[PDB]
């Protein structure tokens, strides 16, 4: 049984469910319509995302979704993170109501806006702006002592207004290195060597992951290290190997990626330094190409 928090509780008759946005088997996300979410108007509908459990859910799977909601309540609001909007915790299945990003993840979005081969296209100032927002989201998360542990283009969602929002920042701590994603990608490729070989996740290991994220932006949703299996990736990290400079990527932004991949975690930039640099770079980057 669950206790009511009146700050966040939404009556169940105010949530009209819809088409599913994602799956697991670890839970499921659906598209929904929340009636009068805001204090005024109680007659306006907001399109939302509803996190819920599957039929084959256990007490562990349930405590995991509670902790996530609980984490989001503590962390607070930012324009560049997926915010918490409400919850249905009484007399039925637990529904954690979060922000809905109509354009999907940042990898899918970037891939769908690639140049023709072989209706909407992003300029140089556009790509750098995506990097700025994600570093803004991550810096707030860092200010609130949150360590993402899986910062990647896949876990950055995009709104109808082209705002970048960090997602799955509140997920349960609980990893199989040989496991691949839905898109058949190995998540170990976003991991800092200290986190991968010593299990030491810090704000510095998330900075490493931001470096893999930039490479994903300026390659327009490119796959890091294609064809490279798990065991061959460890050898690449031990030799001091680094990814190649994307084409249509400045010397300044590649120097940034490489700094993010500094072998020594203490020597890497902070998100507070990355927000500042990208703030300046956007202002100097051309919107004409
Ligand atoms: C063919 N395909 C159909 C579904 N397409 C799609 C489009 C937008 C989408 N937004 C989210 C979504 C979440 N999955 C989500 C989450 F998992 C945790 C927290 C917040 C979230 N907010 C969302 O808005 N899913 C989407 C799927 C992609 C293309």
């Amino acid at each position: 049984e669950l206790p009511e928090d009146p700050r966040w509780e939404l009556p169940r008759d105010r949530l009209v469910l819809g088409k599913p946005l994602g799956e697991g088997c670890f839970g499921q996300v659906v598209l929904a319509e929340a009636i009068g979410l805001d204090k005024d108007k109680p007659n306006r509908v907001t399109k939302v995302a509803v996190k819920m459990l599957k039929s084959d859910a256990t007490e562990k799977d349930l405590s995991d979704l509670i902790s996530e909601m609980e984490m989001m309540k503590m962390i607070g609001k930012h324009k560049n993170i997926i915010n918490l909007l409400g919850a249905c915790t009484q007399d039925g299945p637990l529904y954690v109501i979060v922000e809905y990003a109509s354009k999907g993840n940042l990898r899918e979005y970037l891939q769908a806006r690639r140049p023709p081969g072989l209706e909407e296209q992003l300029s140089s100032k556009d790509l750098v702006s995506c990097a700025y927002q994600v570093a803004r989201g991550m810096e707030y998360l860092a200010s609130k002592k949150c360590i993402h542990r899986d910062l990647a283009a896949r876990n950055v969602l995009v709104t109808e207004d082209n705002v970048m929002k960090i997602a799955d920042f509140g997920l349960a701590r609980d990893i199989d290195y040989y496991k691949k994603t839905t898109n058949g990608r190995l998540p170990v490729k976003w991991m800092a060597p200290e986190a991968l070989f010593d299990r030491i996740y810090t704000h510095q290991s998330d900075v490493w992951s931001f470096g893999v994220l930039l490479w994903e932006i300026f390659t327009l949703g490119g796959s890091p290290y294609p064809g490279v299996p798990v065991e061959e990736l460890f050898k690449l990290l031990k030799e001091g190997h680094r990814m190649d400079k994307p084409s249509n990527c400045t010397n300044e932004l590649y120097m940034m990626m490489r700094d993010c991949w500094h072998a020594v975690p203490s020597q890497r930039p902070t998100f507070k330094q990355l927000v500042e640099d990208l703030d300046r770079i956007v202002a100097l980057t051309s919107n004409q190409e």
